[PDB]
């Protein structure tokens, strides 16, 4: 029932908080407190995990944008200051222990299967793309001078964003997420 | 080559450690690649966290000397010599084909399965970094290349956070794409 389910939010956790270098298939049922049997039905192995988990995150993930970059109700840069204030409020809830799932196996790819290169970047691009279209919104508002382009600075904020989740999970406090977005919005008028 | 053990031993952890990661890599893969002896490594490191510390030390000494070449380069602008060092960072990776991004982002985004010694370890090296180039932002100020408006350790600060995210990508794509995107956009913070 909760099988399939409990084995992905017990990869998830230990994904975002170690990464997948420090994780092994007994870490992982002891966790979800499911059979080895039950892992073996759904995946074929550690590796088949790890792809299921980069799309397990990019499906609940793409929600999160959902919620902040389609609120109507909201400027398109008050929708990018929403999205950093709720991927904050999510950290804190655990402390800041746990990050990206992307960030983390990105940072690893050395000791990662082939396999997992073309899922991560596939899956960075689809937030750019996205983060693009809100800058461009915001450029036909005037939120944003028209000598910027929205693709390369969607791909600087992720650059930056990645990077600072990086350091709060390292110091285990919000302030690098503030220092990045404090600095990076002086690309706005 | 018994005169050269702790060399050998600092050298394939560099490798394998900015390859790979702490988690990833054992000793007995680091012995095998340093072609040194068992009871050589416990000489000199009582285990694999002490040689983790160490590791750290040794990547701190040789990237302030590469700080050194750009930072203390009087013949350039203040600006010029934060451009210099991105430069030389990215033909440094290009040498091994960007398989090799920098030991302190490697380990710091591995942290939740480190040994807590590293933290502090860690974070030091970073802070040292984010000093030098505030300082370096200051004089960029006294000079008038960035305007006397922006905060230097601020700025400082997020060119460290950028950076490393920037390194972190351009090693998952293989190339130097991100490390150019990242700095062409961090450019315009400056006058």
């Amino acid at each position: 029932s909760l099988a399939h389910q409990s084995l992905i939010r017990a990869g998830l956790e230990h994904l975002t908080e170690k990464g997948y270098s420090s994780v092994g298939v007994d870490e992982i049922l002891k966790a979800a407190r499911v059979p080895k049997g039950s892992f073996y039905h759904y995946f074929r192995n550690k590796a088949d995990f790890g792809l299921a988990l980069i799309e397990a995150y990019d499906t609940y993930f793409a929600r999160l944008l959902d919620q902040a970059f389609l609120d109507g109700s909201l400027a398109p840069l008050a929708r990018l200051r929403l999205f950093t204030r709720m991927a904050e409020e999510g950290m804190a809830r655990h402390g800041f222990r746990r990050g990206c799932l992307v960030g983390n196996l990105g940072q690893e790819m050395g000791a990662l299967p082939d396999d997992f290169r073309a899922a991560l970047i596939g899956v960075l691009e689809t937030w750019q793309r996205r983060t693009a279209q809100l800058f461009r919104e915001a450029q036909a508002c005037g939120e944003l001078s028209a000598d910027h382009d929205p693709d390369a600075l969607a791909e600087a904020f992720w650059i930056g964003w990645e990077g600072a989740i990086l350091r709060a999970k390292l110091e285990l406090r919000p302030d690098p997420l503030h220092s990045f977005t404090r600095t990076f919005g002086r690309h706005f008028v």
